[PDB]
């Protein structure tokens, strides 16, 4: 019985030792899993996580998904409004422009035609387009604001008008002085005080 | 020996107790790892997973990668075909248009010129362009279908023609009535029954 | 005491057995965690990982983020340079072009006008624009190289000029023969040896 107990004790010792080795294996295996690189992955914008789902956040004016990342899903608009333009050099006059702005994705294309005459005093005129001078400002006013990248440079503008019964047309340029205001510069077809009529302006911006 | 066995038993008890505490530590540590947030991350379109690899799925007509996400990789096409256009108001006639469609990324730019005369009966005419009236329909017909976003609005179209030995040219507008059919509306340069010739149409769509 | 030791031994055996079952549970639970799918996720371009952060890598000429993935952030440029163009069929002459290149995102729009006369010998002329013939090559020369996708096709070019006191204007086409060289083809308004002047070229490329 002392001998029987001693044999039982030797058996227990063996089992305890097995358990001890199984616990050392589990300790190593759990050490790995605690350090696995994929734990604490995070996602910077335009990637985001909500309830375990990783998403690409998409500006619908620029892109969308149809399985794959493709172009804009937002509805195009053709806005129609009146914009009073201001002579800001070579003219102190104003002129009403009937404006169609075709907004498709983040491109806004302007087609403008004037009503009335603009009095000019020099051979070149600067004509300013400030969002505050728009009558019945559209809802999606964001469609009329150029992006910061677009604003950094002058952009091409087609201009045409009549003066003293003759048509003039020029490839000219505009530039934004701020996010709400651009000015175009164009020749007036002559010198001195005169009136130009049937002013048309065609240009486009990236918003 | 009873005393020796009792000392051995006290030693085993101590070892069993250590094992027990090592197992409680492992149980807590495994509880953490079972709940780690990064487990069961999923990826919604345009993101996808295949064999552990997370990818951005890219429409090659819109974007591609050159390390960074950049613009289209698909080859531009210049398609040339004949499109029979239909007078649908102010005309019951038809006219064959020779069409160059310049497809670059998801922009398709149309340059059309007519062969023949179109009989008009009013001062304004509606001219319809249905994909079914294209002769030798191109392979990439998808390049001639506007996106849902683009279809939501009228879009600018340049039109010019001759009538009674005089040129006319107008900035006009088209609109899609369905994904396969657009109609342009333009003045005819006069009134009554007449024939216009040398019709040219320039416009573009987002696909 | 033999009986007391035997009772202690039976108690230890019970504890060892509990420990053994707790270790088998932990072994199974650790087996799961070792195989979890989210372990060893990787990210293919334009997705990337740095220090646990997953990012969308963005070409700033094409896209940016303002929370959501939107259009370009790079500053637009209006470049002005002189490009000597080469007659390469129907002319052996050269002509200096004053070029405005409006670079907005990955679109580059060219507005060119000539200084001088170009001698032509046929009714059609090919005029070549090689980046090596640009005087004072701009810094961002990449803005003048079409993308591989754009190069695959001919593209529309507007051309106008004067010849013998009369204006001519044509919708024409260019094509890249390599990434640095495009040629435009246009009618010369007549036949035989003559001089054209006031050449203007308007076209655009995707870069
Ligand atoms: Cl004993
Ligand atoms: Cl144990
Ligand atoms: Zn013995
Ligand atoms: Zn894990
Ligand atoms: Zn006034
Ligand atoms: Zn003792
Ligand atoms: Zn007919
Ligand atoms: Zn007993
Ligand atoms: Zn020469």
């Amino acid at each position: 019985t002392v001998d029987g107990n001693s044999t039982a004790i030797s058996n227990l010792k063996s089992d305890i030792s097995s358990n001890g080795l199984a616990i050392t294996d589990l300790q190593d295996r759990v050490k790995s899993l605690e350090s696995t690189a994929s734990h604490g992955l995070s996602f910077s914008p335009p990637l985001s996580v909500a309830d375990g789902v990783v998403s690409l956040d998409m500006d619908p004016y620029f892109c969308s998904q149809r399985v794959s990342l493709t172009s804009y899903s937002a509805e195009a608009q053709l806005m129609q409004f009146r914009w009073m333009a201001r002579g800001t050099n070579g003219s102190s006059d104003t002129i009403d422009m009937t404006v169609n702005a075709h907004c498709h994705g983040r491109r806004t294309d302007y087609m403008m035609s004037s009503t009335g005459n603009l009095t000019v005093t020099s051979n070149v005129v600067l004509l300013t387009f400030d969002l505050s001078d728009i009558t019945h400002i559209p809802s999606d006013l964001a469609r009329l604001v150029p992006s910061a990248g677009f604003q950094a440079a002058s952009f091409p503008v087609d201009v045409s008008f009549t003066r003293d019964s003759a048509t003039h047309a020029y490839q000219a340029y505009g530039v934004y002085s701020s996010s709400r205001v651009f000015t175009i510069t164009f020749p007036t077809g002559g010198d001195g005080t005169a009136n130009i009529r049937s002013l048309t302006v065609r240009t486009g911006i990236d918003t």
